[PDB]
């Protein structure tokens, strides 16, 4: 029906957002899943920072809204309508940039459509399942090891890296296969915007 998830709140603020779903008989979770439709940001008055949940939850087209919907809704005894509410952006996205827009709206054609990511040898910020389930949400096709591109001439690959996480090889991937070596922000940032990003800036030197 409805279930909630809120990120980079206090418990002070929790305190709320716990007795506002309390009040409308709305569900709560600690752990963003599959069967969440809400996720509650922190903001500025609407500009939130850029949690792992928040990723998970535009990748999802939930609803992804800010604190500032629920304060507002204990004060006019009241749930408001979340269609007047979601965040737009925090460091990749300026206030300019709404992302969550695109996201709830689109989905009947995702901004992975056709592509093959594998989120290629060590991460630590934010781990490779979620990664892959991140891309995975937004229909890329994820592949585990270099040596599993199904080429077949139809489809694109892409090896995404996190470059720092290992402690100097990671320039002789292009030395195994033939799609490119894109960083790890370059999910981020295309999953923020939900546009589908250009991997110019993002490439990484590859080195025969
Ligand atoms: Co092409």
């Amino acid at each position: 029906r409805m279930s909630m998830v809120v990120s980079g709140l206090t418990p002070e603020e929790f305190m709320l957002v716990y007795k506002f779903a309390r009040k409308h008989h709305i569900t709560l979770t600690n752990l963003i899943t599959e069967e969440t439709t809400h996720v509650v940001m922190k903001t500025d008055a609407f500009v939130c920072e850029r949690t792992l949940k928040y990723f998970l939850g535009i990748a999802g087209g939930k609803w992804v809204v800010s604190y500032f919907w629920v304060t507002q809704s204990i004060k006019e005894r009241k749930m408001l309508n979340e269609h007047d509410f979601e965040v737009r952006g925090d460091v990749v996205n300026g206030r300019n940039h709404q992302g969550p827009k695109r996201a709830r709206e689109s989905q009947d054609r995702k901004i992975f459509r056709g592509l093959e990511i594998c989120c290629y040898g060590p991460f630590t910020n934010k781990p490779t399942d979620q990664l892959e389930w991140m891309v995975q949400l937004c229909g890329a096709s994820v592949v585990k090891e270099l040596s599993s591109f199904t080429l077949g001439t139809g489809v694109h690959p892409i090896v995404v890296v996190q470059p720092d996480a290992w402690t100097n090889g990671f320039h002789a991937i292009g030395q195994m296969c033939e799609a490119p070596v894109v960083t790890r922000e370059w999910v981020l940032d295309s999953v923020a915007l939900y546009q589908c990003q250009e991997l110019d800036t993002y490439l990484i030197p590859q080195i025969p």
